[PDB]
């Protein structure tokens, strides 16, 4: 179709429309005190919200050249959230700052590569200075004590996640499933988690988690690709007969296979998920043979003269849950023998030694810490199904926290990080090389106290003076917009990962770069 | 679709004129001389009515802005009234005089989340004054005052009401069957009701009551999900050739099975109603089994070695009526018989010694009352069945009235009540943190006169001048709007029960408190 | 011709949008950092200014409704101004922030009239308070301190100041007029002021200093109405003829005498003038004695047998020069000699004791110090007369500041005074009878803090954390708009008078005051 084609300024400022729109919605919602967004809902009373993932999720312009800032802004901040399980609101607020503030310049007639080039070094030195900054968190009672902060003032959520962390380890897996009883319980079941996702978001069916959850199903594998229907049509059938989802582990699946599974699953005909196998080249078959033999399944291939057209229940491996995520895909108690695993897991860690290189080494170690590790199931327990589903989030969110803060330790939350971060990296040493990078350095600087200004603003206060008075003390001291109070941010139990805030800084400064260095903009004619 | 976003006073507005025009419709049917509403019906005459909760429900803006505020306003009032079983027109008039006032604040600068905090200190005060000012009401003499108060001083409900409730108990199941002669009647019939509702509004058949009530249904149990429609097709059959009508407990129903099952009901191919099992976890067997034994039916499950593809109408319990709520679902004159059912009352209260936690042990006693109390049947006697429609309408409201007013004892009504609770709480001493907060506390402390002066404007006396003479009076000194008489209200029979005051200012206090507080909008453009 | 009315906010709001207009231009022009203000001018180039007096007066509407409060609020600044030589821009923006501050809680339907009587509280309080933070300067060397730091760190004109009024007194009287040599000069020379102004603005010859002057002109005194021209046109001719200029001295003029004299002035027939004799009662003919023996003329009264007619310019009086201000005329160097002067100061001085009552007697003592005081003058001295003219402007606002300062002290100035004042008041105790009262106290509170806020604002600093820090501060310490700096303001010499900071407070209360009890306002129909 026809195209509408705009240059410079009179693009820059749409996307900075769309970028603003977006985030005046996004920022009222960040802090402990953050205000309320109405969303409507198609029919049925309006929801209400206090999270900036909803109020972001739910924000589209009518406009399409702002709705290209409006997207943008709203992938770089999903990319910042499900790595970190939080920040998505303050890494929208961070990039409306760090425009806000780089059109002011461009205007000026600065060099837009320049002030990218110094936005870059400002943050790169922020990030190097957060490194020190950060309070590391490695000891059970750290965990418990982050998991217990994370989950409101929860002690039994803390100490679950910091019992199901120390023993599977701080790479483990960790899945939360609905208890049988007042008190949480955990447990390590045979399973492993790979980084591959559903192949269609219609595959989810639990929209509050956005992901693919499937109970007791049947686990398909295959090594070769799928795109008849017909090549698997006999073993569907037997699925539907047999009543129990289906889990498919293919090298892909498309065309008029992958539309009947979307079909399927939409009518309820049946209900399947499809993953691309995970690794490539002979990793591909390993994989596929560890996942067969810990779901005690057998992997169809034509090496081993099997064929998809005459496959069995039999041949298909089956566990208690599999969950589908966007980018990882985790089995929960595969059928797998405990005996033939632990006889793989001693072939994997001898043929470490076989390795002919390092990368092959860190590959087999890498198999058997996923196999050997299993997966731990936190029953989360509570005395209602209301009950339950609040609690369930709450143990998720601290799980993520937790993972997230043991990576890169835990940093005074509420805005004051980054302040911190910005002192230690000015009294450090930071210059441009020209006046230029130097107006990109500044733009930075004045951009990270943006979210404590919100923070503070959302509070009630008046940003100005309680950012000059966190700025007037030193460490860890900084404001707590709950209490309205001065003090140490960490003692009060006020926390932020590391890597939400870094990923947060950083994702918001690419795209800050991306919509300053923009000069030209194609949308669709009305 | 296309988003439209408003922010700050430009949103706050639109809600205020969506609350207002809800609550000046609704506030017209309130108070013993409310004044007529005409509503438009697609057919036929116009309906006039003079009750809150039908002019609330027909309300839906054309703005979707304005609609925001109506639908959850509408929304916190249908939950003031479906725990109370009225006060949903004071709800509206307090949530609409609260943010009417709120709204002057905010517009003067003053801090909306310190205007919340005020408003909830002051709601909690006046809610604990009223737990002083409420008289009880346990005595049988007493319950059937309040009955036949609530009645329109009919004594044969009050007495009928009294004597259902004394025998069953204050927590009793209590319902209403058109009765086999002029005199009302009541019985004891086998029968539970759990806090299940209809998975669909499609299943109701009754819109004048909003319920589901079928009669002589089978009973279909099952622990495990149902998604497939095949699952449950030949026993569907053969209850369709049956001809008696279908109640499906199970874990879940969805998709195919629950959409066949709609379309079904609303076609007229069968009478059928789909509700979740109570309970969960291991309580969720104990339930099914007890459901099962009350109705006469078998569980249908793998561990019990049956399977609903093989299911037969002799498996499937039945009872004389089942009614299904919102809420909750009842079960009238179940099949079984009444020697196992005590035999299981038995094992159930010698299981109570078994309990491991004073968690299991309560619920063992929630089993053992929901079993062996029964379900209390009125069966209410008039002339004709346009009397018949009329007295069991108003049995049905005496009940829920004195059902509010056991738990909570009665006061004052008219509007007298919060005046009171208002006077004993700044008596008390009642005070804000901040100017801030005291503007809130002034807030509450003007909008819970509110009822009374629309009560007068209907009447149509001058609000000021009765507001003024009731607050010089003491106790239960009141205005009568129905004879325009001062005195005890009480005597006069003017009551509402404690439950209905306290839920309408707290769930107003909660609208208002949402919509002082929001300060971002999201809405379909047009 | 027809009229417009406006009712409540309708009104209200207009005033408001006059006020704020006007009060935006006046208050860029606040502060040492203060911005410049371009002004239209007839013809040639537009003239830019950076003073409150200039822009204010070329100020004026075009919707009738806002000039109303525009001219309002002008006209008590100039009251203010006036009275005490500066503050015009204070006023403005200390009644800008509190009606802008009062509609807020007007609109929010508190009490107007308890604002108001609020609003008077507060500022009784503040100014009850600076009473006491105020540094008197009654010593020479703090008169020439006070009078050199007014001159922008001009000793010399200090100097001058001090020596004029430590000979003369403190209520004497002291002019200024330029000098004969490089080095200022001052002289005591016969002469009197007093409180009458000029009849009509179009006496005015000198718009830079909006008073009339004339040089060696004949004083006419007269005791009796002049309104036929007749009357006097013998005695003008004779003048006329004379050359000299004309100051007439009468109980009024009035009529066609007054539009002739104006007329002449206008065209340049004759330098004219024409003021109210002082007094009035048996004080008008002592005034007019003291006065005709001053100049060394007789007054013109049938009771000493002269006629208008028939006066010739012997009988007239004459001085070197006559300055006649709006409020008040001063004649300097009256032709009376030194002899007949003291022979009736000694007269005045024994009728004293011969006074019945004790305002008889502070009567004779005021024409004892107005004649036998006599007139200071000060002979400006400087290389040029582009240096005069700019000499001349600093030396008359450093004595009317100084006149200023001697009467009520000093205080620091730059905005930190109110702040000073309203802690001290807030720490005595300041408290509303009703919450209207305390809204109203609220206001005054919040607004004091307005000029040091624009000062900032206009540095260019953030308002916000600069009055944060000057409130953390005691007694003098405050902030330096001129270097940004902080401390003593009074060892920097930033200094207001005690009377220009409490004149602009009061009248800008007055103002917010009769703005925010307005309820109705009629203008001319377009």
């Amino acid at each position: 179709a026809a195209k509408e084609v705009k240059f410079h300024d009179s693009a820059r400022e749409r996307l900075v429309a769309g970028v603003n729109l977006l985030a005046n919605a996004v920022k009222t919602t960040l802090g402990p005190k953050g205000r309320n967004v109405v969303i409507e809902r198609s029919f049925g009373a309006p929801i209400v919200t206090k999270d900036g993932v909803t109020v972001a999720k739910e924000i589209e312009l009518k406009d399409k050249f702002e709705n290209m800032g409006a997207q943008m802004v709203k992938e770089v901040a999903s990319k910042t959230a499900d790595v970190a399980g939080d920040g998505t609101t303050t890494a929208t607020v961070l990039a409306q700052a760090i425009v806000r503030e780089g059109m002011k310049y461009v205007a000026a007639g600065m060099n837009p590569m320049d002030l990218k080039r110094g936005i870059d070094k400002a943050v790169t030195a922020i990030v190097e200075e957060l490194k020190a900054i950060s309070k590391p968190c490695s000891t059970t009672k750290e965990i418990a004590q982050v998991g217990t902060i994370s989950a409101n003032a929860d002690s039994s959520i803390g100490e679950i996640i910091a019992q199901a962390m120390d023993k599977v380890g701080k790479e483990g897996v960790i899945t939360v499933e609905d208890g049988k009883s007042l008190e949480n319980e955990l447990e390590v079941v045979e399973g492993m988690q790979f980084d591959r996702g559903y192949l269609s978001p219609y595959f989810i069916n639990n929209p509050d988690k956005q992901v693919a959850v499937l109970d007791n199903p049947y686990i398909l594998l295959h090594d070769k690709k799928i795109s008849n229907i017909r090549d698997l049509l006999p073993v569907l059938e037997q699925v539907a007969k047999a009543g129990r989802p289906l889990l498919i582990i293919a090298e892909d699946v498309e065309g008029e296979a992958l539309a009947t599974l979307v079909v399927n699953n939409l009518r309820g005909i049946l209900k399947t998920c499809a993953v691309k196998a995970p690794g490539f080249g002979d990793r591909r078959k390993a994989m596929l043979q560890d996942i067969a033999i810990l779901t005690g399944g057998t992997v169809i291939s034509e090496e081993v003269g099997l064929s998809l057209e005459k496959a069995t229940l039999e041949d298909l491996g089956q566990a208690k849950r599999v969950e589908v995520a966007k980018e990882h895909t985790t089995i929960i108690d595969g059928a797998g023998d405990p005996a033939k695993i632990q006889a793989r897991v001693k072939e994997i860690r001898v043929q470490i030694e076989e390795a002919t290189s390092d990368y092959d080494r860190e590959k087999l170690q890498e198999r058997v810490a996923k196999l050997a590790g299993g997966v731990a199931v936190i029953k989360v327990g509570a005395a209602t199904e209301v009950e339950m589903k609040e609690k369930k989030a709450r143990v998720e969110d601290a799980l993520h926290a937790t993972r997230a803060a043991v990576e890169e330790g835990i940093v005074p939350g509420g805005g004051v990080a980054l302040l911190r971060a910005r002192e230690a990296a000015v009294a450090k040493g930071l210059k441009g090389d020209n006046p230029d990078q130097e107006a990109g350095i500044k733009i930075v600087l004045r951009a990270v106290e943006q979210p404590l200004r919100e923070i503070v603003a959302n509070a009630g206060e008046e940003p100005s003076v309680i950012v000059a008075k966190v700025l007037e003390g030193k460490g860890n001291y900084g404001y707590n917009a709950a209490t309205g109070e001065f003090g140490d941010m960490i003692e009060m139990g006020v926390l932020d990962p590391t890597k939400v805030t870094r990923s947060a800084l950083q994702n918001a400064a690419s795209v800050a770069g991306l919509m300053l260095t923009t000069e030209c903009m194609i949308a669709e004619a009305p």
